[PDB]
């Protein structure tokens, strides 16, 4: 009866523990790995199948009625703000399960997918970036003189920089797979800096995309170096142009981590939240 129930759940919620932890070691890294990153996409699926099997438990719970003591309802005092959850309230039992199984799926789909995405988004064009810059290297050779002067494959450059743009070109960050309203898309895009994504509408509803003027200033600047697709700079004027380029790269390289910040904080409430989740269950 309720009571495997209510022990199933403590495996499941111990479970969905054991996963988050992993996860959240694995973002305090430097590098969002190609494998990073599956290895990213592994534990959300993962952390998904326990909340479902969690929502499945907690629904025989409530629909059952199991009395949720006072003690363990004061418990709930202690988990995230985020998560909505009252250390009392005398509400039915019934609505207090509903309600935790509401708070697990709420977090889950809100928080995590929401930045699992964008992170993982994000992450795949700087990969794609990052490709071009290990070409950057073959693009580079000395011209001229020569005394410093250098050449550089313009077209070449500008021919990989304009794939990338294309393949992100209108790649979304949220929502992952849906639309929303263009009020409620300009939020999203306030409220995680403003300068990372790019406010637009496919149809159906609009959309916060990956803001593309980063590489937009690279093909501007690579525009204005001169004739193609192979051009010499003096040492003063190749400088110049790698200072502008590098500095667009650390914009990327700088929004990826505010990404997987707004990820790791996810992360972190989440597991607030199944922590004391556990205990009060625990505590019945």
């Amino acid at each position: 009866h309720p009571v495997s129930s209510l022990t199933m759940l403590n495996d499941t919620l111990h479970n969905i523990r054991t996963t988050n932890q992993a996860l959240k070691k694995e973002l305090s890294q430097k590098t969002l790995t190609k494998t990073s990153l599956e290895e990213i996409a592994l534990h959300s699926s993962q952390i998904s199948m326990d909340v479902n099997k969690s929502a499945q438990l907690l629904d025989i719970l409530s629909r059952h009625e199991y009395p949720i003591n006072k003690d363990a309802r004061e418990l709930l005092h202690s988990a995230p703000k985020e998560a909505e959850l009252d250390g009392d309230q005398m509400i039915s039992h019934r609505e207090l399960w509903a309600k935790i199984a509401n708070s697990i799926n709420d977090i889950n789909e809100q928080y995590l997918k929401v930045y699992e995405h964008a992170v993982s988004s994000y992450t795949q064009m700087y990969q794609d970036f990052s490709a071009v810059l290990s070409s950057l290297a073959g693009w580079i050779s000395p011209g001229g003189n020569d005394g410093n002067s250098v050449k550089l494959q313009v077209n070449s450059l500008k021919k990989a920089l304009e794939e990338l743009k294309e393949k992100y070109k209108d790649k979304p960050l949220y929502p992952a797979n849906n639309t929303v309203s263009q009020e409620q898309a300009n939020k999203w895009l306030t409220e995680l800096g403003g300068t990372i994504g790019k406010v637009s509408q496919k149809n159906g509803g609009y959309v916060v995309s990956i803001n593309m003027t980063p590489i937009d200033n690279m093909l501007k600047s690579l525009d204005n170096l001169g004739g193609n697709g192979e051009v010499v700079l003096d040492n003063a004027k190749y400088q110049a142009w790698n200072a502008g380029f590098s500095a667009e790269d650390e914009t990327m390289k700088n929004n990826l981590q505010t990404l997987v910040q707004k990820y790791s904080n996810a992360n972190s409430i989440f597991d607030n939240l199944v922590k004391v989740l556990s205990s009060t269950i625990s505590s019945c």
